[PDB]
C-alpha cells in the first residue's frame, strides 16, 4: 500500500530513515522493493540475505531457475521478479561492487532502473562491502531518479553522516 512513514524528505522525491529495508518491506507492503543484486543472483549475505532470509529462501529459488534459463545479468542491469510476501515485485539491480575493482561510472546506470516505477523502497546502491563511497552514492540517486525512492540505510552513523553531508 505504499504507507512510509518516518522519512525525512531530502527533495521532492527523495526520503531517507534509518531502518531496515526487510522491516520497512514487511510494514509497507510497497509495490516494489529493491534488491542489491550480483549478477548471479547469489543472495548470501548483506541486504540480499536478509530479504532471502525474510522470504524463507523463496527469493533465492526464483533467483536460480531465472539464471538457469537466462544467465547472468550486468553490472548496471535489471531484473524484476516477485517480490513474494515482502512486496509485489522485487527489482534486482546490480550496482558495481568497486571493492572488486568495478567502474563507479556504471552506478547511475544501476540507479536510471528505478525510473522505470513510480514508487520504490530501496537500499543506497553499492555501498557496504560493495566500496563506493556512500555521499557520493546518494548524490548519484538523488541526480539520477525521478521517481518516488525511499532509501532504508541500516546504520545510524551513516544515516546521521548522509543527512548532514546532504544539508551542507
Ligand atoms: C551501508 C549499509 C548500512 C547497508 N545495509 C543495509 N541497509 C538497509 N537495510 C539493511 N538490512 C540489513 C540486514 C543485514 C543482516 C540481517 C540479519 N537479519 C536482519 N538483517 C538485516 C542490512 C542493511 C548496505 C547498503 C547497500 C549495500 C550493502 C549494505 S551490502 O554490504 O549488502 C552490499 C550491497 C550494497
Amino acid at each position: 500500500v505504499n504507507s512510509f512513514s518516518g522519512y525525512l524528505k531530502l527533495t521532492d522525491n527523495v526520503y531517507i530513515k534509518n531502518a531496515d529495508i526487510v522491516e520497512e518491506a514487511k510494514k509497507v507492503k510497497p509495490t516494489v522493493v529493491v534488491n542489491a543484486a550480483n549478477v548471479y543472483l547469489k543472495h548470501g549475505g548483506g541486504v540480499a540475505g536478509a530479504l532471502n532470509k525474510a522470504t524463507n529462501n523463496a527469493m533465492q529459488v526464483e533467483s536460480d531457475d531465472y539464471i538457469a534459463t537466462n544467465g547472468p545479468l550486468k553490472v548496471g542491469g535489471s531484473c524484476v521478479l516477485s517480490g513474494h510476501n515482502l512486496a509485489k515485485h522485487c527489482l534486482h539491480v546490480v550496482g558495481p561492487n568497486v571493492n572488486k575493482g568495478e567502474d563507479i561510472q556504471l552506478l547511475k546506470s544501476a540507479y536510471e532502473n528505478f525510473n522505470q516505477h513510480e514508487v520504490l523502497l530501496a537500499p543506497l546502491l553499492s555501498a557496504g562491502i560493495f566500496g563506493a563511497d556512500p555521499i557520493h552514492s546518494l548524490r548519484v540517486c538523488v541526480d539520477t531518479v525521478r521517481t518516488n525512492v525511499y532509501l532504508a540505510v541500516f546504520d545510524k552513523n551513516l544515516y546521521d553522516k548522509l543527512v548532514s553531508s546532504f544539508l551542507e
